[PDB]
């Protein structure tokens, strides 16, 4: 459908509403349409009409949103793609310790402004952290762009515009560009200058579109084998876009946690990234530090040696050396996530996995404590990107940890 | 919290500075931070931030600092722990007998440099008595490691790594280490090579955590039924690492009292332990010897038997014989104390506890004498752990007597 570019229109408008018959989009009559000329309620009701399906079972491809009839109500969005599964964001959660915890649902995840289904903007953060782009116009649109205008040559530069495109671009199988026609960036996701003309104001990005590249089966379990995902330069630059204070290359002059390509990784910090493995136990040996829960950019644009990586079997885990920077996505997830502020790891509670009563590790087993936070056993399994509580230690701390052994 | 490990990351560090809304530590601005990533003005401002309640009425569990706001100005802070409440060392006291004695604040105790509140560094001692650690770098950090690594095994070996954490392992309840991960040591107090990152220098400790094992309501009154704080063995040579030359095990070749394993208690000294209960009198019975105001260590690293003792109910009081060693705390106190070289008995003047004018002990009922030293009644008794003045003689005299029975 979008093959790196510009689909099919008719595929997301109707010019009027009878496509024979009847209307095409059950949410107007005859002959009306939706803010732009395209068919839903809001601008982000477009997508979610075949990224949402009806009745699913299991994780499939695309399909980054699973539907709230299908998960009853204690269970988890089965949806395991490195974005994130939006169904997190009606989650909410309670439980009882020496007081009343509520770890909120509209705090995992980017709210998307869907009113034609449950989903609704965002109330405490009515702007963006960092610089200002307004939290009640966040559409599916806003990063993404939907008229693919964004395009990789083969001398490696992007532009928006010079040459027909060809295909994705955008996984280990897409052929690479020729000398007739581009490809396209790394999802559809907009580069520079890449304002959406319904948005009026000064919010216009300024980064360019980042540089990674996708297995080509992203969207899988991980019990087994972990998905790695690949990561060249840029990628924290780009989130930059609409946050802008949170950026940081050089760490001391700049007091908050470094992000982006002028923050290299450490010599003695790489070191440890292989070293530890578990919790407790620090062997080391680079070809098995894994890549998924807590990944790290290569640094790098040469989409020949970097897709060299990306593969879905557990061949190349490949740890790091003091050239490999740290972007934002090596704690959060852009899409959402089962943890409050969108992270991939828990940092809730000084422990993730308790000691079952003997040994091997398990998340708990009382919805009513603080070692599941109100969230049943599958819940969290699938928080993770259902990996089980046995690649941890009976006691497993905190996971920043993978960096930084203070273990 | 910390439950003998690395607890929350986050509840010490944030990694920027907006938690959805606007920012989490009202010391700096949206997007700065503290000097590591943590969120305080100091090292040691992020301890203070729970440690020290806003409004305390009475000692309560951890919270081991009484705000200043709170003790109005003739009061005395309000923390009765084993190590001591660090509200003393703002407190001067003046007071004319034949002139103008004044027992300064910043001598009793450590002082801390928290910027963040009214805590300044020491101004007399530069730097530390024995060795030379400075003394404006001193955060709760430095002794303490945050990152809780020292781990006691089940063989009774520490290390700083190799199973998971389970619990604190500082305790009377604290679940003995089993074959599948360790406990923590006996506060989080760091062990050998502990030198803090932050600090750059030479100074890096050299002895392991001490062996002892507390109450577990060790925060608590004495007028009623006194606490007794265990104590292994080590627990002098571990203050040995910032002190050094003030250690001694072999007394007459050493000029100095005697202080470590190194130095037993002799069979006539340990006799006289328990003869002497008060001032005048010498009755004895070792059932009944206190362990309060002047402990005394075990030397005996078996967790199980000196668990043995460590109980708050005035059952194992228990004194000594010519094996028991005496530590740095048998006279001292760790964090602060109310007299002048934070001692826990008063060392000032001839006299504690004068004769009313009848008989029955008092304090003493006037703040410019030298029996008070300008420290009103409530003052002084909470300089001792709230033992009213009938715990002694009419006159009691000074009170390394528990040991040496100069009455
Ligand atoms: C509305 C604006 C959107 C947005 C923001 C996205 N989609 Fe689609 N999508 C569909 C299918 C079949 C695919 C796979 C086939 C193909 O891409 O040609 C996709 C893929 C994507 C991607 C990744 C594609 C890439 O190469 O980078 C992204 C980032 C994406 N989508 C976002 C199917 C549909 C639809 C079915 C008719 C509709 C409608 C949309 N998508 C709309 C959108
Ligand atoms: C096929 C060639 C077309 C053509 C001719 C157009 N589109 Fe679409 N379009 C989509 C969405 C979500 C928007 C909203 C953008 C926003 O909110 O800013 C639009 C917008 C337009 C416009 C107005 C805005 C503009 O910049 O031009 C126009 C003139 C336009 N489109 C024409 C969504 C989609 C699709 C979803 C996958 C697809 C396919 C297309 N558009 C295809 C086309
Ligand atoms: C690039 C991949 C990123 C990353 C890693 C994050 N963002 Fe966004 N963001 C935007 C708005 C309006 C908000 C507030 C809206 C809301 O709260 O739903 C946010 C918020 C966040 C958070 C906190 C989310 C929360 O629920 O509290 C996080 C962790 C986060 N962001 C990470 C708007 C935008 C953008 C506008 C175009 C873009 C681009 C990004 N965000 C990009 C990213
Ligand atoms: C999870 C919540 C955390 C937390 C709390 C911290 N980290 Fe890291 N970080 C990484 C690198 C390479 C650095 C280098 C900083 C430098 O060496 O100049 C940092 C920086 C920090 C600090 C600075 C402390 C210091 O000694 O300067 C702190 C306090 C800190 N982080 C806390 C890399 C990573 C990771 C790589 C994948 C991960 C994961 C984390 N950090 C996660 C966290
Ligand atoms: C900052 C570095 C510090 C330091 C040096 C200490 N704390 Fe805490 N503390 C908190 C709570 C609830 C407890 C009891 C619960 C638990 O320990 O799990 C404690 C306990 C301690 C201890 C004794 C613990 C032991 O088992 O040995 C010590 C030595 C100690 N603290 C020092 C609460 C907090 C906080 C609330 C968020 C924060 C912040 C800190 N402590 C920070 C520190
Ligand atoms: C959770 C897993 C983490 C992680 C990943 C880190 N911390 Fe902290 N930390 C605290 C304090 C007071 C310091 C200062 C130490 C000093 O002054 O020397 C630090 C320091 C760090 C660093 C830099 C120093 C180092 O040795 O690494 C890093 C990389 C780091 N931390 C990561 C305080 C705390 C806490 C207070 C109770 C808690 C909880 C954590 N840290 C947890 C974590
Ligand atoms: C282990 C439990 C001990 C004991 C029993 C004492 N210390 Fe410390 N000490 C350090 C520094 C820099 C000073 C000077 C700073 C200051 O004066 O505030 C001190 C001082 C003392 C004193 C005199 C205190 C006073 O106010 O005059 C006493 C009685 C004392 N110490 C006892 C530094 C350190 C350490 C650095 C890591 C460590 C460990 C200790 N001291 C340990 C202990
Ligand atoms: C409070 C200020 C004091 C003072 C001034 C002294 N003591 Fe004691 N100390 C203890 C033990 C077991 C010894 C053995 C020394 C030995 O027998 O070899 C000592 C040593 C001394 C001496 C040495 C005098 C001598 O005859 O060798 C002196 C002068 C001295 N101390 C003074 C044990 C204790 C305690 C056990 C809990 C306490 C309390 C004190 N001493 C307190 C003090
Ligand atoms: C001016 C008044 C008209 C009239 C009378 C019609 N057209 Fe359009 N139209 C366009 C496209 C792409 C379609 C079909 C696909 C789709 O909407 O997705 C249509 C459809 C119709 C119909 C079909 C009725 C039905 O099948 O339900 C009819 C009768 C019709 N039109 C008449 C596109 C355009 C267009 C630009 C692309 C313009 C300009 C017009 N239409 C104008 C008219
Ligand atoms: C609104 C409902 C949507 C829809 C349909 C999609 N997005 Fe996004 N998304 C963003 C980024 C940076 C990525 C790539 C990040 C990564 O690969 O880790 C994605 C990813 C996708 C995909 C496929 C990849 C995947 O799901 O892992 C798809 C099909 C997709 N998106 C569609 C960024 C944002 C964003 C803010 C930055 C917002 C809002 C959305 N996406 C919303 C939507
Ligand atoms: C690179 C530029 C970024 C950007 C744009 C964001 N992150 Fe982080 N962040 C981390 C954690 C644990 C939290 C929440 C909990 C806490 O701070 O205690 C956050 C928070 C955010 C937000 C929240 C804003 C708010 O809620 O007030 C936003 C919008 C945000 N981030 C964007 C952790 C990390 C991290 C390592 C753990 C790295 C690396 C980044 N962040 C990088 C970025
Ligand atoms: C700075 C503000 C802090 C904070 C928050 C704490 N400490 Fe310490 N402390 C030290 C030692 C040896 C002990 C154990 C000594 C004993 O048990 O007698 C302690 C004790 C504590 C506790 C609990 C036990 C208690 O309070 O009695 C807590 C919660 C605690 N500390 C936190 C040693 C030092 C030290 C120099 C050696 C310094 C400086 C601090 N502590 C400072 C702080
Ligand atoms: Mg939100
Ligand atoms: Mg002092």
């Amino acid at each position: 459908f979008h093959s790196g570019g510009v689909a099919e229109c008719e595929g997301c408008h109707t010019m009027h509403n009878s496509l024979g018959g009847a209307v095409m989009n059950s949410a107007t009559a005859q002959f009306t349409t939706g803010p732009m000329l395209l068919q839903g309620a809001t601008q982000s009701s477009s997508c979610l009409n075949c990224h949402q399906h009806a009745g699913d079972t299991g994780p499939s491809s695309y399909h980054i949103s699973t539907a709230e009839a299908d998960m009853p109500a204690g269970t988890a969005p089965l949806q395991m793609t490195p974005g994130g599964d939006f169904g997190w964001v009606k989650k909410t959660y309670t439980w009882n310790v020496r007081g009343l915890n509520t770890s909120e649902g509209e705090r995992k995840g980017h709210n998307i402004v869907a009113g034609d289904y449950n989903y609704v903007a965002d109330t405490t953060l009515t702007t963006a952290p960092g610089g200002t782009y307004p939290a009640n116009q966040l559409h599916c649109s806003s990063c993404h762009d939907p008229h693919g205008k964004y395009r990789r040559f083969v001398d490696g530069s992007i532009a928006t515009t010079g040459l027909p495109i060809k295909n994705s671009g955008s996984y280990q199988n897409s052929n690479d560009p020729t000398a007739w026609g581009a490809v396209g960036a790394y999802r559809i996701l907009g580069g520079t200058g890449y304002q959406p003309k319904s948005l009026s104001g000064s919010y216009a990005f300024a980064n360019q579109v980042p540089a990674a590249v996708a297995p080509s089966t992203y969207n899988r379990t991980e019990a087994t084998t972990q998905t790695r995902v690949a990561y060249g330069q840029g990628m924290s630059e780009w989130c930059a876009n609409c946050h802008t204070d949170i950026h940081n290359s050089a760490y001391p002059t700049n007091l908050r946690h470094p992000a982006g390509n002028g923050a290299k990784f450490g010599a003695t910090i790489a070191g440890l990234y292989n070293s530890y493995k578990k919790s407790g136990d620090l062997t080391g040996t680079q070809a098995s530090a894994y890549l998924s829960l807590a990944p790290f950019e290569e640094g790098t644009a040469d989409y020949t040696v970097l897709k060299g990586h990306a593969k879905i079997d557990d061949t190349a885990l490949t740890g790091a050396d003091a050239t490999s920077n740290v972007n934002c996505l090596s704690c959060h997830r852009a899409h959402a996530s089962g943890f409050d502020s969108m992270t991939r790891f828990n940092l809730a509670y000084e422990f993730t996995t308790i000691a079952d009563a003997s040994g091997n590790s398990i998340y708990g087993t009382d919805p009513n404590t603080s070692s599941l936070q109100g969230r049943s056993v599958n819940e969290m399994t699938a928080a993770y990107y259902g990996r089980t509580a046995d690649k941890f230690a009976p006691y497993q701390r905190a996971l920043c940890n993978k960096c930084h052994a203070k273990d």
